[PDB]
């Protein structure tokens, strides 16, 4: 699977855009679909975050070593990269009560 996912870089600068792409259990990252990769994740150790308010936002958490948070074009695609990169992950909800 390939496509543009935005990758959130801080509170200035926010969301930009990189090219990923999923292979043989790595995500690759580039700067643009144009050599060679500028980055990648072992999506086998990587857990996958995601809130009920929102459809398009996602959170890629390595247990110890890091967490980043990405968002996708639109919310048919977030489903399609959960299918792609989470399929045969187990889920585990929780919910919890705010104050107002």
């Amino acid at each position: 699977m390939e496509g543009v996912l935005y990758k959130w870089t801080n509170y200035l600068t926010g969301w930009q855009p990189r090219w990923f792409v999923l292979d043989n259990g790595i995500l690759s990252y580039y700067d643009s679909q144009d050599k060679g990769s500028k980055g990648s994740i072992k999506m086998a150790v990587c857990e996958i975050k995601v809130h009920s308010a929102d459809n398009t936002r996602m959170e890629l958490i390595i247990p110890g070593e890091q967490h980043f948070y990405m968002k996708a074009v639109n919310a048919a695609e977030r489903q399609r990269w959960l299918v792609a990169l989470g399929s045969s992950k187990a889920s585990l909800t929780d919910t919890r009560l705010v104050p107002r």
